[PDB]
């Protein structure tokens, strides 16, 4: 139908805007701490600690499959990256500190993305 097509064009454009958001967030992680899944070869007990692992490569796969229906779903995944790290790692680690900086800097990007998604519909 024409409506399914129009809905599909909306999802495509949301995907384009979320791709730009993802790029901006990932630039706030210049050390690439959050770029890939935590390795289960190198942290074999990780899933005993963290029940829903997340990372930027995994978000990018979901994004390119148009698997984010709205900004809320995309933010959920970004928040997992941060919140998993802040639980698994102690306060005095480069990992935790990187997550806090990513959260603080990403807030700005996500604040305007919410306005853009609301604005363009």
């Amino acid at each position: 139908s024409m409506e399914q097509v129009a809905m599909e064009l909306r999802l495509t454009e949301l995907t384009r805007l979320l791709r730009s958001v993802l790029d901006q967030l990932q630039d706030k992680d210049p050390a690439r701490i959050f770029a890939q899944p935590v390795s289960l070869k190198e942290v074999p007990d990780y899933l005993d600690h963290i029940k829903h692992p997340m990372d930027f490569a995994t978000m990018r796969k979901r994004l390119e499959a148009q698997g984010y229906k709205n900004l809320h779903e995309f933010e959920e995944d970004f928040d997992l990256i941060i919140d998993n790290c802040m639980k698994y790692n102690a306060r005095d680690t480069v990992f935790y500190r990187a997550a806090v900086r990513l959260r603080d800097q990403g807030g700005v990007v996500l604040r305007q993305a919410r306005r853009e998604v609301d604005s363009i519909g």
